[PDB]
């Protein structure tokens, strides 16, 4: 149903992302282990995508524009300059299936992301 | 960006329109480009109620519904409450390069004849 967010450091709080509109983070993706399969910044350069529209997984949908703009319980807005830990079952990541060898089944998955900007 | 096809048969309330996360209902005929009927709300007996711009249902349908989640689109009308349209969604935005076979099979274009009954259950 709905992913857990916990938020490193609070942002704005006024600017949010709407589904549709593009956004630009920086991000980790480690499994529950901790062992990272992909990473922005080691990329060299932060991430732009646009969301809410399932472009990326539902979680970062989910987590990115608050639900789709309903919102959910204990679901805390991410606005601009915000920095969270978004932890995400498998069934709003890659699934029972995974994407092996990259992400194995069944794997709850947990990120680190800041968002730089919205639009 | 690929867009679905969309022609409005009759025009609604223009005053209604769903948004990401919003429930809509619908009856629907769906038919594959030669005629050949593949899905009815008519053949299930009841109209048809989902979560539209979510992922819930095909791109096509999230996109048509929600008018591209809000953003709009060139050539893109909006469905309001009451409307009949035509839906024509091109592969990539239904069921892909490789289909649901048997029931529909791989790169098909799929024509829906939409009437949205209501949205959020009004």
């Amino acid at each position: 149903e709905l992913p857990q967010i916990e938020i490193v450091q609070e942002g704005d709080n006024t600017t949010f992302a709407k589904p549709g509109d593009t956004v630009t983070i920086h991000y980790d993706g480690k499994l529950t282990n901790g062992k990272e399969f992909d990473s922005s910044r080691k990329r060299g350069k932060p991430f732009t995508c646009t969301v809410g529209v399932g472009q990326v997984i539902k979680g970062w949908d989910i987590s990115l524009t608050n639900n789709y703009g309903k919102g959910g319980a204990n679901l805390p807005k991410i606005s601009k300059g915000t920095k969270a830990i978004l932890t995400i079952p498998p069934n709003l990541a890659y699934g029972p299936r995974g994407i092996p060898p990259i992400i194995g089944p069944n794997e709850t998955l947990v990120f680190e992301v800041e968002l730089l900007g919205v639009n």
